[PDB]
């Protein structure tokens, strides 16, 4: 698939206000995937002894891989669609060592979209909603190509 110049617009217009407060939102976006598919939480060894959304908060570490996780999708997106550099290491640690299916990966697009949609309602209406899930599709698309070839595509 291809977005166009006005796709990649939205999508970075909204990542711009992201970018304020880079920590905040990995924070939130995690909280909401571990709350709403608990499943996913298991697969960080890390935090899998995290009871409570309380817990979750008091965490420096989580918020730390929050900033991790952000900062390299923010590298990705704003690629515009050029991205295959920044993928490959990516797809072979989620493929190879972590083991995160591509549903995982459609269940925190599903966090990210929650967060903007509750945290910047003014510059996330429908069509720049649109936009950032095409966004998602494409680097979900491109992931679960990249898996294949690598021999796991889960
Ligand atoms: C927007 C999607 C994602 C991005 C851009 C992302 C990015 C990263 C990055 C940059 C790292 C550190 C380097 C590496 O190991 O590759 C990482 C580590 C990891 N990721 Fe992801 N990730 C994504 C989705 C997920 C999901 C959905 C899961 C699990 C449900 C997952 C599980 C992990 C684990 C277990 C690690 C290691 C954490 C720790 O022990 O250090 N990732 N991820």
């Amino acid at each position: 698939m291809v977005l166009s110049e006005g796709e990649w617009q939205l999508v970075l217009h909204v990542w711009a206000k992201v970018e304020a407060d880079v920590a905040g939102h990995g924070q939130d976006i995690l909280i909401r995937l571990f709350k709403s598919h608990p499943e996913t939480l298991e697969k960080f060894d890390r935090f899998k002894h995290l009871k409570t959304e309380a817990e979750m908060k008091a965490s420096e570490d989580l918020k730390k891989h929050g900033v991790t996780l952000l900062t390299a999708l923010g590298a990705i997106l704003k690629k515009k669609g050029h991205h295959e550099a920044e993928l490959k290491p990516l797809a072979q640690s989620h493929a190879t060592k972590h083991k995160i299916p591509i549903k995982y990966l459609e269940f925190i697009s599903e966090a990210i979209i929650h967060v903007l949609h509750s945290r910047h309602p003014g510059n996330f209406g429908a069509d720049a909603q649109g936009a950032m899930n095409k966004a998602l599709e494409l680097f979900r698309k491109d992931i679960a190509a990249k898996y294949k070839e690598l021999g796991y595509q889960g």
